[PDB]
C-alpha cells in the first residue's frame, strides 16, 4: 500500500507514535517519506547483505528474520515479510523497540540526514488528527 501523508499520520497516531520517546508525529511521517516514499512494500539491499523492509526500512541484520542474513539477530521477533503489510502494526511495534535502543531516531539514516533539525511539523499540517 502506498499511504497518503495524512492517512499515514493518522495511522501512526492511532498506534501511539505521537511523542513516543519524545519524537513528535511529524518526525515519524518525515522518516517514512524519505525511507520508503510511504510504500509498505519497499525493500532495499545493503552492501553487507542485509535488507531493509517496509515503510520504515527496518534492517534484517538486527531486527527481523529474512532467512538470508547470516549471523543476524531478530530482535523484533518477526519475519521481515511482516513488515511489508498494508497494516503497519508490526512496523510500528518494531520501530518502538528500535527508538528505545539508545540512539533514538538516529537509527534511521534518512531521518538524521533529511528530517533532524528541520520543521517537521510541516509533515502533519492540514491533516485531521
Ligand atoms: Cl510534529
Ligand atoms: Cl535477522
Ligand atoms: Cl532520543
Amino acid at each position: 500500500k502506498v499511504f497518503g501523508r495524512c492517512e499515514l499520520a493518522a495511522a501512526m497516531k492511532r498506534h501511539g507514535l505521537d511523542n513516543y520517546r519524545g519524537y513528535s508525529l511529524g518526525n515519524w511521517v518525515c522518516a517514512a517519506k524519505f525511507e520508503s516514499n510511504f510504500n509498505t512494500q519497499a525493500t532495499n539491499r545493503n552492501t553487507d547483505g542485509s535488507t531493509d523492509y517496509g515503510i520504515l526500512q527496518i534492517n534484517s541484520r538486527w531486527w527481523c528474520n529474512d532467512g538470508r542474513t547470516p549471523g543476524s539477530r531478530n530482535l523484533c521477533n518477526i519475519p521481515c515479510s511482516a513488515l511489508l503489510s498494508s497494516d503497519i502494526t508490526a512496523s510500528v511495534n518494531c520501530a518502538k523497540k528500535i527508538v528505545s535502543d539508545g540512539n533514538g531516531m538516529n537509527a534511521w539514516v534518512a531521518w538524521r540526514n533529511r528530517c533532524k533539525g528541520t520543521d517537521v511539523q510541516a509533515w502533519i499540517r492540514g491533516c485531521r488528527l
